């Protein structure tokens, strides 16, 4: 038969294939969908009143719908695969994908007298649809939990969909928009029924898997001397102290002086903090210290900020308070976890072209030099883009994000997601799922009221995401061995990226993308 | 219905004070091939706009900051405290996953546009 | 002319993505935090374009 | 003296919103007044009572 | 229990007015409120705040 | 199969489309 | 439209000096020509208020 | 002119610079900007213009 209950409505594909440039990832996981909001759209707001501050106010709605998110690299990549990709390519980018939902099973749970039994409702349905026109608030790219699990074996719960609208305090404005998912043409399923579609990534720039092997400043030959001169002295050396103009040709020895065609990238000052406890000043400056941007009278934290080097050499302990991504160690607590639990990423690789996060961009003269007045200079903590700058985008990690929807705005600049990734105008459409409400027996005499009693049930099934990535091979003529991600030989009680003695896959550290080195 | 007067043409050139510079350029309209008319004579032409972006007649219904789902919590942590709460006052590093309640803390992919400070004034 | 004569336009519609005209863009740290030195921050009154910004152009009127 | 004619062809971009609730829109208030908005007065003087923006319809971010 | 589907095709009749001034139109007031018009409340109860007529556009006699 | 128990016997259509004069409304309720 | 004679059919050099009451920021040098120009660069010229309404209230751009 | 300048060796301390990887490099020749406002011809940026040696000019000082 075509579609029956005693028939697999799809298969399990979890494979990675490398041919030439194209690497194909395929993942399958087993999901479970709870009933959300008792089949109800609820208005949710957080007020100014009460303990909560004004910066955490919001207005929105929580829907009875769940959504499928695969926006995390680890979903499509095995740790071993991530290794192959990082260690041999100068870049890569998504090309197309394929989604599938199958072997859907709906169960109805009954409880009597502390006795609980779960069996099948076959006639029951499950609704699915894609926001192919992008008419629904984009949830994804907010780094929200609920993406497919990293380990294929694990079975996961489907995230609940909800959105935010313009708000003043705990109130909404005239502008704020209320969306109803049901007002969307969605496809329905019964077990033996399957859903699926395909999408093709708009053209996007290859991510850089290469870390520079020349600093922006050191772009010139040591042996030669520039044909240009610079002002070397305003005053005669020694006792005389009489103003004079002396000019010198910037040479190899005087490298700093010599003129350059390109200058470092932009910077927003980030407060510095040291892993060692003692060094830090004894105040709770987590918030007061941190850089932030104020929008509509509300100050939001600048996380994770513009792309900047985490630390200057040998300052490894240092990190921006808010200027890097942080990943919890497995089993880590959501609130107030200790330092040991967290994995603080490090973006030092990009130090060569990008400004250090914790230091000034540089200095600019504050006044005209005078016969009486002395020259002055001021520091640059906040530096915007100017002609001649070059820079590197923030890195993605095996457990990082992949893409993000570029806001539909009149304009924007270098729209590469600040958390790292590919910026798409038309990203993979949001996939929405929901269990169709099955009413409990209605009262015998007609009632104008809307039914408030339903059979309790949840659904389960497999999901498949297959993505085709385009690689960009290395062309380096570097004579010496390059740096590469490896797993240390030395013995240990547990294996890296494996299950422990209890059956708990764990990702020991974040894994960057740039190991291979390319010239500037 | 209204009948209007035709604006007078005039232009500006590089100047120092009330003086002109060598660079400054003087244009003569008559040195331009122009068409002449007598009553019963008419002039006309057509032009096509170069491609330009559609003006936005739409006002956003989501703030840039509020771009994320309330229900879910970010898989990323932020530095929540530099010092232990209460009497002890000893430096420590505490990290929390930005949640729905702590919206301001959570990381974002996009940031607000540029600004030049403008002095405020009240009606 | 007196205030009554004038019609002052209002560009509040774009507040969601664009900075308020009269307020700072935000704040940036002015120094490295120290065992002795306290953390500091300075206001941003003038803010140029940087990667990741999005904004709305000014409106046209009848 | 003479007549002048300007004709411009504009390209529109229709709304695609799935917003369930009524959107904000420019309207002329019903409540009575001595003069009509954007009309001539008793003397024959057309007047533009207020500036009229362009953004009333709402779109997602 | 089951789903039901009703699909209706309506024929419109566009406006031809040469009225120079802005016409009256149904809009949702900008001014803030605790609940949105024609939305669910905090409990999940869609509500229709007022009746909505059909005649806003004006035509001559 | 054509008509079986493990088979959606229809889909959910809740859309409105405007072309020219004709506006099409589609509703689905449970 | 009506066209007056401009500058008595004369190209005149016009400058505003540093000297006198005027500040330095209002200095300029240029020329005033015997020519007139047609400008339609204002939205209200091509749009009736009612038309501006139709455009604003139903299009995203 | 020698006399106008303040009597200090501010060639380096005075000059604008950008710090990369913990090392400060001089901002030469900087962004493109006008060397001087009118009649300030003598003036130049310490590091903000290109400099070419006269033929036979010495490399140092
Ligand atoms: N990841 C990503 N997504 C979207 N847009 C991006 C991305 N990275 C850079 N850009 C921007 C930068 C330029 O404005 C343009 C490509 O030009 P080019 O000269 O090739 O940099 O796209
Ligand atoms: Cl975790
Ligand atoms: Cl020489
Ligand atoms: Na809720
Ligand atoms: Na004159």
């Amino acid at each position: 038969g075509a579609d029956g209950v005693g028939n697999s409505s799809g298969n399990w594909h979890c494979d990675s294939t490398w041919l030439g440039d194209r690497v194909i990832t395929t993942s399958t996981r087993t999901w479970a969908l709870p009933t959300y909001n008792n089949h109800l759209y609820k208005q949710i707001s957080n007020g100014t009143s009460g303990g909560s501050t004004n910066d955490n106010t919001y207005f929105g709605y929580s829907t009875p719908w769940g959504y499928f998110d695969f926006n995390r690299f680890h979903c499509h990549f095995s740790p071993r695969d991530w290794q192959r990709l990082i260690n041999n390519n100068w870049g890569f980018r998504p090309k197309r994908l394929n989604f599938k939902l199958f072997n859907i099973q709906v169960k109805e749970v009954t409880t009597n007298e502390g006795t609980k039994t779960i069996a099948n409702n076959l006639t029951s349905t499950v609704q699915v649809f894609t926001d192919s026109e992008y008419q629904l608030p984009y949830v994804l790219g907010s780094a929200h939990q609920g993406c497919l699990p990293p380990f294929p074996a694990d079975v996961f719960m489907v995230p609940q969909y909800g959105y935010l609208t313009l708000n003043n305090g705990s109130q909404a404005l005239g502008r704020s928009s209320f969306y109803c998912l049901e007002y969307f043409p969605s496809q329905m399923l019964r077990t033996g029924n399957n859903f699926q579609f395909s999408y093709t990534f708009e053209d996007v720039p290859f991510h850089s898997s290469y870390a520079h092997s020349q600093s922006l400043d050191r772009l010139m030959n040591p042996l030669i001397d520039q044909y240009l001169y610079y002002l070397v002295r305003t005053q005669t050396t020694g006792t005389g102290g009489t103003q004079t103009l002396a000019f010198s040709q910037a040479g190899p020895s005087s490298m700093a002086n010599q003129a350059r065609n390109w200058v470092p990238g932009p910077c927003y000052r980030q407060q510095r903090v040291s892993t060692t406890t003692n060094q830090n000043n004894n105040s709770n400056f987590a918030w007061t210290g941190a850089a932030k941007f104020k929008l509509n009278g509300r100050d939001s934290l600048m996380n994770p900020g513009v792309a900047m080097a985490s630390h200057k050499d040998d300052d490894d302990r240092f990190f921006p308070s808010s200027g890097v991504l942080i990943f919890g160690k497995q089993g880590a607590g959501n609130d107030g976890v200790d330092y040991s639990q967290v994995l603080i990423t490090d973006e030092e690789e990009i130090k060569a072209t990008n400004p250090v996060a914790t230091e000034e961009y540089g200095a600019v003269a504050i006044n005209n030099q005078a016969a009486n007045t002395q020259a002055q200079t001021g520091l640059v903590h906040n530096q915007g883009v100017i002609p001649g700058m070059v820079w590197q985008n923030r890195d993605v990690y095996l457990q990082g994000p992949i893409w993000a929807k570029i806001p539909h705005t009149d304009g924007n600049f270098h729209p590469s997601p600040l958390m790292g990734g590919f910026g798409l105008k038309h990203p993979p459409p949001q996939i929405l799922i929901k269990n169709t409400p099955v009413p409990a027996d209605p009262p015998l005499t007609f009632n104008q009221a809307k039914l408030n009693s339903f059979i309790t049930q949840y659904s389960t099934g497999q999901v498949s995401v297959e993505i085709e990535w385009e690689l960009q091979k290395e062309n380096s003529k570097r004579w010496n061995p390059e740096i590469q991600y490896t797993s240390n030989y030395y013995k240990s009680t547990n294996v890296d990226f494996a299950v422990n003695t209890e059956g708990v896959y764990s990702e020991p550290r974040p894994i960057g993308t740039r190991y291979l080195t390319r010239n500037l």
